[PDB]
C-alpha cells in the first residue's frame, strides 16, 4: 500500500484504488497501473522533473529503504494477475531489489523529489510506475 500526495491530488496504484478514489477520480490509466484522485487537504510531497536512474525506495515487506539503479520508463510485459490480463505495462522502470505484492505503493525518490511508486516485482526485481512525465500534478 501507499500513495503520493501532491497539491490536491492523491496518486495510487490503479489496482489498489479505493471506492473513494474512484468517486473522486481525476485520471486513470490501466496500461500504467496509475490512478489519481482529488483531495481536500494540501499534499506533503513534491515531484521530480529529471532523468535520474538512481534513487531510494521504501520496501514495506522489510520496513526499510534501499538504494536502486533503475531502467528508463519503458513498455514491459507483465504476466496475468488477479487484477489484469497478461499485457504490456507502459512507463515502467525495473531495478534489482526485494519486493512482494503488498509493497505496491512504496515511493521511489531521487535527489529531486518523488520519481514513482512500486507497481510490479519478481524474483529479486522491483518495478516502479513513473510519474515524472505527469506535469499537471504540480498545477
Ligand atoms: C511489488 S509487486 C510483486 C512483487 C513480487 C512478486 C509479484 C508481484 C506482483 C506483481 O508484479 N503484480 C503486477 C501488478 C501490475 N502492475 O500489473 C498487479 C499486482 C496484483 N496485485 O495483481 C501483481
Ligand atoms: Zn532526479
Amino acid at each position: 500500500s501507499g500513495a503520493i500526495y501532491v497539491g490536491n491530488y492523491r496518486v495510487v496504484n490503479r489496482h489498489l484504488a479505493t471506492h473513494n478514489d474512484w468517486a473522486n477520480l481525476v485520471w486513470e490509466d490501466s496500461s500504467r497501473d496509475l490512478l489519481v484522485s482529488s483531495t481536500t487537504a494540501q499534499g506533503c510531497d513534491t515531484i521530480a522533473r529529471c532523468d535520474c536512474q538512481t534513487g531510494v525506495y521504501y520496501c514495506s515487506s522489510r520496513r526499510k529503504h534501499y538504494p536502486v539503479s533503475f531502467s528508463k520508463p519503458s513498455l514491459i510485459f507483465v504476466e496475468a494477475s488477479e487484477y489484469y490480463p497478461a499485457r504490456y505495462q507502459s512507463h515502467l522502470m525495473l531495478a534489482v531489489g526485494h519486493s512482494e505484492p503488498g509493497d505496491c505503493g512504496g515511493i521511489l525518490r531521487c535527489q529531486h523529489g518523488v520519481v514513482g511508486i512500486v507497481s510490479t516485482g519478481g524474483n529479486g526485481l522491483v518495478g516502479f510506475a513513473d510519474v515524472r512525465d505527469l506535469l499537471w500534478l504540480d498545477e
